[PDB]
């Protein structure tokens, strides 16, 4: 309450001149600082929901000793569009950590829907995020359909607010192990499609892990992260956006602008 949006900043006016609504959670894990605005609001997963099914993933492997080893062989049926690094495995199989590695470094949605189905689809990873105390996300689909982004439908949503603090469980607090802990950063940490999102309002000097998505359609796409600007404590943030209609376009400087928004609102000296 106390700690939250002490400084505000100019979010409705970022939001109406991209024409749609953004939705912003971000956490000084320091001192509880935090600004929100549209925090509660449901948005659309998109791809972002494939860094929390490697966190599930890493969480099963406490359990299976050698789950990450296992080779995956999978068939041309397999090969929804964007997979960009499954396709290139399809004739020799990859492993279980490998398709983690792709599904949060290159959004790749064969290795999505592969992983989802070892963990018993949908409902699966719906569970693991129960587990750690998140009431909030929901999946209910699989890569493509959960794109849709319908104005309304709460299937394949959560909200900014819940996504910053299982973010910040799964990769500072204590929901996995210590070396699945930081597999799972070095995972975020080695993304590739972010460099135009919250990257982009980070110092090149500052580590980073993020997971993005972009739905295709209303406006709609997202990006979070954990930052650790130096010598302080590391910061956790979720920005998503979506826009009334469908052909709405998409726009990563509103992620990488409101990111700079919630920096700013926190105190952390930045760009």
């Amino acid at each position: 309450h106390m700690l939250t949006n002490l400084v505000a900043e100019p979010f409705a006016k970022l939001e109406q001149d991209f024409g749609g609504s953004i939705g912003v959670y971000a956490m000084d894990t320091g001192s509880g600082a935090t600004v929100s605005y549209r925090a509660e609001e449901r948005f659309p997963l998109c791809s972002s929901f494939k860094g929390f099914l490697a966190a599930a993933v890493l969480a099963r492997s406490q359990q299976q000793a050698g789950l990450l080893d296992t080779p995956i062989r999978y068939g041309k049926n397999a090969l929804v569009p964007w997979s960009p690094i499954s396709e290139k495995y399809l004739t020799t199989g990859m492993t279980v950590a490998e398709l983690s590695a792709a599904a949060v470094q290159y959004s790749d949605n064969a290795a999505a829907n592969l992983l989802l189905k070892e963990l018993g689809g949908p409902a699966g990873l719906t569970a693991f995020m129960r587990s750690i105390g998140d009431t909030t996300f929901r999946l209910d689909r699989w890569e493509l359909e959960l794109n849709s982004a319908i104005p309304g439908d709460a299937r394949d949503t959560s909200s900014p607010r819940a996504v910053t603090e299982s973010l910040q469980k799964l990769t500072l607090g204590s929901a996995l192990a210590a070396p699945q802990r930081q597999q799972f950063v070095d995972w975020l940490k080695g993304n590739t499609t972010g460099n135009h999102r919250i990257r982009a309002a980070v110092p090149a000097d500052w580590a980073v892990g993020d997971k993005t998505g972009t739905c295709g359609v209303y406006g709609t796409a997202n990006d979070y992260a954990v930052v650790w600007p130096t010598g302080r404590a590391p910061i956790v943030l979720a920005v998503y956006t979506r826009a009334p209609n469908k052909d709405d376009k998409h726009s990563e400087a509103v992620i990488a602008a409101a990111a700079r928004l919630a920096l700013e609102g926190l105190g952390v000296n930045g760009q």
